[PDB]
């Protein structure tokens, strides 16, 4: 349920360690139950998340690149579209607030999430 969501400032706070230090990162938060909170965040994003994410379920991770910033959502093959809707819908509330980043999101139904992005 994306309606009436509340966002924790920690999700946005990661951007001050991100943008100021100019070290690129990827943080993964969970959007359901009308709460936005991260379950994991790591430095070494492209290499780290390939082995750090055996998620099985869908979660929402934001990863920055030089060319663009895509909000990454891997779809759950073992889960329905109902939890899936929450992420793709509420991601605007994140995007609109945290950076001037790109309004495009990355949807993965293949192994793209844990695949070699870089």
């Amino acid at each position: 349920m994306a309606s009436g969501m509340g966002v924790d400032e920690n999700c946005v706070a990661r951007f001050n360690e991100l943008k100021i230090r100019k070290t690129v990162k990827w943080i993964v938060f969970k959007i359901e139950n009308t709460k936005i909170v991260v379950e994991k965040d790591g430095k070494g994003n492209a290499d780290e998340f390939r082995g750090a994410l055996p998620a099985n379920d869908c979660r929402f991770g934001v990863y920055d690149c030089g060319n663009k910033i895509q909000f990454v959502l891997w779809c759950p093959d073992n889960a329905p579209v109902k939890p899936r809707m929450t992420y793709a819908s509420s991601k605007d509330a994140l995007l609109k607030k945290l950076d001037g980043a790109t309004a495009v999101a990355l949807e993965a139904h293949e192994m793209g999430d844990l695949a070699p992005l870089a």
